[PDB]
This record gives C-alpha cells, sequence and structure tokens, in this order.
C-alpha cells in the first residue's frame, strides 16, 4: 500500500547518516526505507548558496575542526569532499578590551569549581566589576554568554571551542576548516549513497501525528501543497531537533529522558559589492568583534562580507527585516561605519544581499546523557545533535546517528 | 510601532487590485499601506514558470476571453502586456458521444424551467438513461460536473464559459487569449506600480488571527521562518479566498453572508520532449478530451504537452505523484498511448517535467454581493468567489473594485 519497513523522518546530516549506517548492514537486506522531510531540499540546518553567481556561501554550518570533530573529518574524506583552511581564527584589529581577555580569564579560573554551577555573568562579575564584566563578555561576540540557563562551567567550553576567540584559552592547538564547495556537497554525497541502496525520499511532507497501530506505527503527514497522506512503518526514527518533538503527540520530553532542552536563535546576513572596497583597510580574511549590534563582522577574501549574531541580537535583526529591507540595509551600513571609524558615506551599497534567521538555531541540554533517546513505551527512536556531548555541532549529528542505528538494528535483529 | 493606516492581506490579483485602486484615490494621499502575503511571491493562483530552456508555462490561471473578461483584458492592455491566441477552442476529434451532444444539450434547456436545480447528473438522467447520461457528462472532461453541489443551472453555464466545450452551448463565438510572457508579467506590473506609489510589501508572512481594538485592528502573523509578528492597522481588507477565511478567528461564513462555499482540487502536469514527437500526428495546438485519467490533453505547438484534471481526478494524480515520481511518469505514457490509439512504445520518455496541485483551486459561490463585510467588526473580504465570475480572475478584478470602494465608504464616515 502506502507503507515501509523502516521510516526515517528528517534529512539533516543526522537522519541522512542514520540511513547510511542502516543500509550498510545486512540485517536490513530487502527491507524498504522511506525518508520524509518538511523542506524540499535535504540538509536541514546545512544550507549552502551561490551569492548572485560568484562563489559559495554558508547560511548554516560553516566550519569544523579535525581536532574537535574527528568523525566529521572522516565523513568529509569518506565522501571525498575537499576542505580549505578557515581564515577567521583570530584578531588583528584588537581594541583595548579584547586584549585583556586572555590575561583575565586565564587567572579568572580559581572558582571554576569553588563557586560552581553559578550563571556565567554572575561568576565573572564577582571578581571584576559588573559595569566591567558586561564589557569583557560583550567583547567576545557571542551573546549566548549573558543568559540564565547557561552556567559558568558551560560558558568556558563555548569560548574554547569557537574559532574566533579560542586564543583566550590553551586552545590554539585547534585548526579550523570549511568545505571547499559547501557542506551541501557532503549532504548530496550521503543522499546519493542512500538513494543508491534503494531508499525512497519524500521531501516536502511534514509530520503531524503518530499513532502506534500493532506491530508498527501510523504517521499522518501534510505535504507542503495541502495534500495529506498516511504511512505505516514498522520501525521509526525521528531524526529531528528537540523543538520539533514538542510539536507532536509524543509526550516530549517526559517519555524519553529526564532532561530539559533549550534553544537560541541565530542570524546571518551576507553582502556583496561591485568593488571590493574593504581591502583598503587591510581587512582580507579577517574578523572584527564590535560593541555595535552587528557583533561579528567577517570579510571573505575580496568577494563578500557578512555578519553573525545570536540571542537577542538575532531577534534584533529579524525585527529590522520585518519592518523593511531598506531600513535593514541602511542600519547595517550605519553600524559598519561606526565600526571602521569612518563616515557612513564611505560605505558603498551592495549589489546582492541575502540573509537567513534560525528560530531555533542551536538546541542544547541542561545538565548522564545517552547519544540517542527512546520512548519508554512505543520504542520510537529520536536522533539529534542535542542529546550528545557536542550539543550544537554537526559531530553531534554523526554521533547520535551511529547510536540510533544500532538501537534500531537491535529492535530488528532477534 | 509596527503600525499602518491600511493593510491588505493577500497579494493575488484581487489584493494587488485593491491596492491599485486605493493608491489612485486622493482620500488616501499620504496614508500608509502595507500588504502581507504568506507566499514569498505575489500572484496567488497565478504562477508562471519557465520549463526547461525556453518554455513559458502557466501553472495556474491560463487563458481569458474578451467576451467574458473585459476587465482583465483592459488590465492587460493598461499594463502593456501582450497576449496571443489560445488554440484550444475546438475538438478536432469529437467522439461518437461528443458529436451527439451539442444537440442533446440544446433540447433539455426548457426542462431547466421544469426542474432546474437538480444534480446536473440527476438532470440528464431524465432525458437519457443514467448510463447514457454519464457517458455524455464525462465526455466534457471536467469531472466537477458530477458533483451534486453543482446544479444543472450552473452546469450549463460552466460548460459555456470554458474554451474546450463552449461549442456545445451557444457560446461558440467567444474568443480566447493567453499572455505570452506569462500572466506573472501582469502581476509584476501591478506590484511594481503599487510599490512606486509607496505601498510596502511584507511577503512570506501569514495571518493567524485578528482582534478588534476600537479604532483599528491588531493582526497576529507568523513569518515563514518562524518569527511571530503583531501588526496594528486602521483599515483591513482580506483579499484571500473563502477557504482561507474559514481558517482565521473572524467568524466566517456566518458573520458575513447567508451563503456557504465550496472548492475543488485542480491538477496540471507538463512534459517537454527531446524532439516534438506529436507533429507527425498533426497535433500541435490541438486538445483531446479523453475518458481516461489524463482527461484533457493539450499539445502546445512544438514546445510541450500537458494535461489538466479536477475534482476526484485531481486527487488521483496528487496521489500517484506521492507514490513516487517513477510510475506517475509511466501511467502518463500509458494513457497517452490509449488516447492516440498507438502502442505504448512509440511515445518517448520526457526530459523535463513539472506538475502542480491546488487543494482549493476553484472556490465557488453556492442573493450575493461583490465584496463581503463583517456585520459587527466591518472588515472587508474580497475574492473571485464572491462574484458572478467565481473561479475566474475577472472575479478577483471586480470584487476588488467593489471592495476598494466599499472601504473609502469608511474613510469619510
Ligand atoms: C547558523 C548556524 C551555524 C552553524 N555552524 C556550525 C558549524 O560551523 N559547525 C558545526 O558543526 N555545526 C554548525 N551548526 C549546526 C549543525 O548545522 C547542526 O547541528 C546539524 O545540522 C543538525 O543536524 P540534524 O541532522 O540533527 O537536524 P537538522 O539539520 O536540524 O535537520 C532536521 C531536519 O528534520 C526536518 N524536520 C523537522 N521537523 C519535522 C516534521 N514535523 N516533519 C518532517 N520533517 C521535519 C527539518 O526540515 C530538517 O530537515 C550551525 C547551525 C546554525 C543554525
Ligand atoms: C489551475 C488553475 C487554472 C486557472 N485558470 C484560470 C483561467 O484560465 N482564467 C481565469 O480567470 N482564472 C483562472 N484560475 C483562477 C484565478 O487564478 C483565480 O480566480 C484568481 O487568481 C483569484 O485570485 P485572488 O486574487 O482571489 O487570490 P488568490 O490568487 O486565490 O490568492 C490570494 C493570495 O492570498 C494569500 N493568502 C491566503 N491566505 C492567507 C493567510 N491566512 N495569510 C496570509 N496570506 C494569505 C494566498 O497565498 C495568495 O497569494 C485558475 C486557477 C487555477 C488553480
Ligand atoms: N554556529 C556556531 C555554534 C554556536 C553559536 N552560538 C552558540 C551558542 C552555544 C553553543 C553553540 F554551539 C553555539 C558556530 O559553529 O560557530
Ligand atoms: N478557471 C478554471 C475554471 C474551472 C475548472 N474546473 C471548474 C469546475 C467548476 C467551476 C469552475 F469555474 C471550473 C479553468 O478555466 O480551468
Ligand atoms: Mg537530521
Ligand atoms: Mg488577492
Amino acid at each position: 500500500k502506502h507503507s515501509s519497513d523502516i521510516c526515517i523522518v528528517g534529512a539533516g546530516i543526522s537522519g541522512l547518516t542514520c540511513a547510511s549506517h542502516l543500509l550498510d548492514s545486512p540485517a536490513c537486506r530487502g527491507l524498504s526505507l522511506r525518508i520524509f522531510d518538511m523542506q524540499q531540499e535535504a540538509g536541514g540546518r546545512i544550507r549552502s548558496k551561490m551569492l548572485d553567481g560568484k562563489a559559495s556561501i554558508e547560511l548554516g554550518a560553516g566550519r569544523y575542526s579535525p581536532q574537535l570533530h574527528p568523525h566529521f573529518q572522516s565523513a568529509m574524506q569518506h565522501y571525498s569532499q575537499k576542505s580549505e583552511v578557515y581564515p577567521f581564527t583570530q584578531l588583528k584589529f584588537k581594541s583595548h578590551v579584547q586584549q585583556k581577555l586572555k590575561r583575565a580569564m586565564n587567572e579568572l579560573s580559581p572558582r571554576l569549581k569553588e563557586h560552581g554551577k553559578e550563571s556565567f555573568l554572575q561568576f565573572v562579575s564577582r571578581y571584576q566589576g559588573h559595569d566591567s564584566a558586561v564589557g569583557m563578555i560583550r567583547s567576545m561576540g557571542y551573546d549566548a554568554l549573558f543568559l540564565p540557563d547557561i552556567s559558568a562551567e558551560m560558558a568556558y567550553d563555548i569560548v574554547g571551542k569557537h574559532p574566533e576567540i579560542q586564543s583566550v584559552t590553551d586552545n590554539d592547538a585547534n585548526q579550523w576548516f570549511a568545505a571547499e564547495t559547501g557542506f551541501a556537497g557532503l549532504i548530496q554525497g550521503i543522499k546519493a549513497k542512500v538513494k543508491a541502496a534503494g531508499a525512497r525520499f519524500s521531501l516536502g511532507y511534514r509530520l503531524l501525528s503518530v499513532r502506534t497501530d500493532g506491530d508498527g506505527y501510523l504517521l499522518q503527514l501534510a505535504g507542503d501543497d495541502g495534500w495529506k497522506l498516511e504511512h505505516r512503518t514498522r520501525h521509526l526514527i525521528l531524526a529531528i531537533p528537540p523543538s520539533a518533538m514538542a510539536g507532536l503527540n509524543v509526550d516530549f520530553p517526559e517519555a524519553w529522558s529526564g532532561a530539559r532542552y533549550g534553544s537560541l536563535p541565530l542570524f546571518k546576513g551576507f553582502l556583496t559589492y561591485g568593488e571590493p572596497w574593504w581591502l583598503d583597510y587591510k581587512l582580507d580574511d579577517q574578523v572584527l568583534i564590535v560593541d555595535n549590534p552587528l557583533r561579528k563582522i567577517y570579510f571573505k577574501g575580496d568577494k563578500y562580507l557578512f555578519f553573525y549574531t545570536d540571542s537577542e541580537m538575532a531577534n534584533y535583526w529579524r525585527g529590522c527585516v520585518a519592518e523593511g529591507e531598506d531600513g535593514y540595509l541602511e542600519q547595517i551600513r550605519t553600524h559598519l561605519a561606526s565600526a571602521l571609524g569612518i563616515v557612513r558615506e564611505r560605505i558603498p551599497q551592495p549589489l546582492a544581499h541575502v540573509h537567513k534567521y534560525w528560530a531555533h538555531g542551536v538546541e542544547f541540554c541542561r545538565d548522564d546523557h545517552p547519544s540517542a533517546l527512546s520512548h519508554r513505551d512505543s520504542g520510537i527512536i529520536a536522533c539529534s545533535d542535542a542529546y550528545t556531548e557536542h550539543c550544537g555541532w554537526m559531530e553531534g549529528g554523526l554521533l547520535s546517528a551511529r547510536e540510533a542505528s544500532r538501537l534500531l538494528l537491535q529492535r530488528i535483529a532477534a
């Protein structure tokens, strides 16, 4: 009828990888696989574009570290995707305050296990001043570091494992790379392997409902053009983020794990120009962290620039775009001049610009934790980056995927 | 403030026409006007794509008649759009039954006085057999004509308004045109002109609910990337179809009119080929109406063919499309073969192909004005469906004009 042996929902690097680690196994010879995804394209939070012709840009994930993420490096080589050196690993145009970061936080780790699980702003604020702790943090660029849920021990892990301000640790042993053609090439590689082993894709359809009926599961999905449809599958993987799980009839997260989950929004805007004006300032392949609302400002070669914000600042910029595209472009050039110490009529307007916003850009856990969850009752398997040590990286996907593969192949064998 | 004087929800031809009329009035000189649409692109049911390399295909509204659509033709001329002749006005292959039916149709006409609001199916069941009735009613290629909510009165009118079957009625004199750069070319022209007047477009935002708060209104929209959004406006038109209206919190249909509304699904599939393999059979600019699922097969010059289906037979193809692309492409050359009376293998595989399904492609009119008003809250609604041209984009064009004027009623009140 309209059915399958195994069903994976979600075609991010997680669910896509789940499928490969399953077709790989003979325990699955003959069994049919069907994969759904809301988007019409595969890759989830991995989306790569070509910016009005020209070159390839990265609206989602953009870099990896062979040191931090060893499995992602093997998936790159496995599907033979060329990497390139990621340029934005430290700071030339350091202001006054982003020179004291290293001397401070190196000697600002006496109470890492003496104060403890305190929120991270009220930790750094108990030894330097507050009107001087809001200055040291805001000069690191990530506004994730001002929040109640994230803690002081959670917040130093974010400093050391992000390329632009890891030099504020013993963490320059980390090299950083980006995909030469975009991570889209990795996703297309996996997608090809899985179609070839005979899985069947159904992109465009979004899952709304699951009932258990007997041996398997009955899913209610809504294509993106109104068409509803149902799928019965005997085994079911829900490789989607934890914000996605709440949307469903599946007791999330009580039935899966005694944990709570959070999320932060992210925003990126890209700008290309007729003449590549920013070279007169020796700003090739470099990055400026600023107090103004742009926050992080990146200059890729002589081809485009872009900026990257989070939390409240992400929600700041989704606000300007709502009131009007021109108001948006006029405000970032105001802030661009502010940042270069120049007048706003020295800053050209762009030809082409694009921009994406992620309502749940990064999903994480509070506070142990297995790499994949299961329903205590119905044995649905849930796979996501958020359930792993590396909540928030592609490595989290690859780990949760290898896991959920074996949890499901168990549910099959014997 | 995310505030505005006037706010049009919907950027189909209706909504963009309300915008055009208001911005041409001085009772709106220096009044703010924002237009929302959940889509990422204006047009609504008018969507034009380039298929393959140099084929302009019309996935939504396709053709118009200077006889039945004078306001559309004016609009196309007003905006320097050029339109070509629509070739699909004759059946070169009238079948036994679809030869014996111009005559069969004429005779029953005065039995529309006798009993005229029956099923069009029930209606023909009387003159001929229920069996002889169905083969006649099916040879016209619009399965909507089997639904019971379609009276024998409007049946005769739907037949007469369509270019492939109008010879069966005494509308055989109507001419037909299609835009050549695609009807999007018109939509773009209005968009561009309503921009230059200073309206402001927030596209990719979807109205979820609306609350009255005294003077004006408070709209809660959700961006397509998840961003929630509140917007405050003084005057509100909802240039959205009925089915869209049922979705929102505003009481509809009851706070608005007596009538209830219905809709049909529509399907359209297109295929281009390596060489134009239908020219040997003399089929360019022909249209065959068959009794198999394809239903209406069109052959456009030497550029592509397509088919066009509705009601039950639309859901049949949205179904076979979901059960994998592979057999869809294969049921089609199967059925292309029967229609031609050739063996399956003389029909080549296609290189490109695109298809579209509209869940509510036609919305209709089942004692009725051009543009609705809320009894209590007095917000304005306008769509093709509130008109004598339900299902036609002339219905949009004039519902919009009544609606626009119905609002400036509110500007001096
Ligand atoms: C701006 C940004 C930058 C990033 N930079 C980096 C980086 O440099 N390095 C790094 O390692 N990681 C980075 N990441 C994170 C990385 O992209 C993610 O961790 C990873 O892609 C998540 O993969 P996933 O397979 O768990 O699911 P996702 O990639 O989140 O995809 C989930 C899929 O499930 C689908 N889905 C959801 N819900 C439903 C439903 N009800 N029915 C059907 N389908 C559904 C979604 O469409 C999606 O396709 C970044 C993320 C963002 C937003
Ligand atoms: C396959 C097909 C063929 C057709 N052929 C013809 C033809 O040959 N001749 C002819 O005259 N007509 C034809 N039509 C119909 C014609 O397109 C419509 O009658 C006309 O476009 C009506 O458009 P509209 O302005 O009423 O709004 P629509 O085009 O119906 O759409 C209005 C807009 O409002 C948006 N919208 C809706 N709801 C909400 C919400 N809750 N929040 C925000 N935004 C929203 C919609 O997304 C849409 O963009 C055809 C239609 C179809 C489907
Ligand atoms: N996309 C980021 C990862 C990131 C950005 N902000 C936060 C906050 C908390 C945890 C995180 F993993 C992140 C990057 O790849 O640079
Ligand atoms: N504009 C459509 C009309 C259409 C097609 N099927 C039906 C059924 C009922 C009413 C209708 F107005 C229609 C067209 O020309 O295709
Ligand atoms: Mg995934
Ligand atoms: Mg409209």
